[PDB]
């Protein structure tokens, strides 16, 4: 039982941890654009 | 009769242990799903 | 009586499992939906 | 029980929910408004 | 004898259950709304 | 007997109840002014 | 016993809110008025 | 003799009830004022 | 012996207070003074 | 009998934990990994 | 008889207490090192 | 005992809030006087 | 035998009493010492 | 008996706190010079 | 048996600060190194 218990809780913690990449990658990359955006664009002009 | 009442026992306890085993094997991995979920959640954000 | 009664235990586990999931859903969405908000809101700007 | 429990239960949280997007959506109104108009007023000039 | 005592008993248990029912809804309720109320109050302003 | 002491158990508790949420309700009600006061009065000036 | 207990932990909060309120205008009142000067004191000059 | 056995230890329980609760009230009020005056200054300063 | 018992314990509790409170004053103060200190020498500067 | 009880049971608490010590390493380095690229992401950018 | 007797179980007791303190000293290596590797790991990060 | 038990935990608290006192007063004394050579350089230069 | 059993077990609790509570005392001072020295030194720092 | 049993007690007790110590001041020194680096390298530069 | 958990316990705490050390070392250095070359770069061009 144990064997199948703990495999099941490690398999479902790395498709959690997979989700979680996803949208902290999505966020990450949205804030970073913005931020860059607004720099450039003050600063050149 | 001391033999088959043993032998009788231990088996209905060996079932028990079974169905035990099954019924923490679910809550358990209900309460850790839950708890990872708020966790990565919470913190990936 | 025993497989009834842990059969009936278990089902009654596996509902319960799914109302706490169903409303830690809603909690979770609603705290990180207003998290988001209030950082986006107050980076962009 | 359990269903008119957990269903009363998660009525009073989406509720609450709602209180709290109402006061978070005032606060954050106000406080935008006030920076927004620190930086215009400020830069403009 | 046996048969009328076990029913009553029964019965009285399954009377003290609900009481018992009804009186730990209204305590979990009031306990988790207190908690909900503080934790959205805390984090929303 | 069982009536009695449930029903008197029961009122007691809900009693019990208000009082908590009256003096949670100033609680967090001052918490909550102190920290809005602090934050406005920073931010503001 | 509830009545004079609860009726007494209220007032004891109520008078520690009284005090801690004093403090925290004092101390945000130095702190704004430190910033202050200093501002406007840098600017006008 | 059953009559006043019965009288006789009920009313030296609701005495004692009547001590226990005062050493309560007393106990309860000290530990909430330590930690409400622990919260308070914490936080407010 | 039920009164002199209750009156020695609570007298003892009530000493045990006292103590617990002169205790708690000295690391509030402490804390809050050295907060303090940190807070007006880092901000003044 | 005590020494086979004894072994077998060190040994299934060696095997918990090996399956331990996988899923936190799995854990802590998704963990890690997340908050080290958000803080990288965050300052070199 | 009762020289026997007593030795003898003092003798199991003994090394009763060897086997239970060698997993106890496994137990919590194992519980100190986890907490230990997450504290380290968190924080220097 | 409760006296002199109090008397040494109030009397080690007091030395530990000395040495940390001391401890805070150099790390302060530090980070101020770096911060105001930088500024005081920085601006007169 | 009454007089001489009951007055040497009052002794034999008495001095009982005396050893618990040094223990005790020795135990309570090294936990609040420890716990104390991680407080003052984590926050001071 | 009781003096020898206590005696030996609070001897293993006394020397179990001196290993306490040495490990929570090894443990304690190595965060707070981590922490220490960690800040005056970043405020220094 | 304490003898050797605690020696064992002491000394894996003191490869997991190794190990922090160096880890905390390479990421400051390299934040560092980052920041310094941004200031360079920017302020001497």
């Amino acid at each position: 039982p144990a064997k199948a218990a703990f495999d099941s809780l490690q398999a479902s913690a790395t498709e959690y941890i997979g989700y979680a990449w996803a949208m902290v990658v999505v966020i990450v990359g949205a804030t970073i654009g913005i931020k860059l955006f607004k720099k450039f664009t003050s600063k050149a002009s």
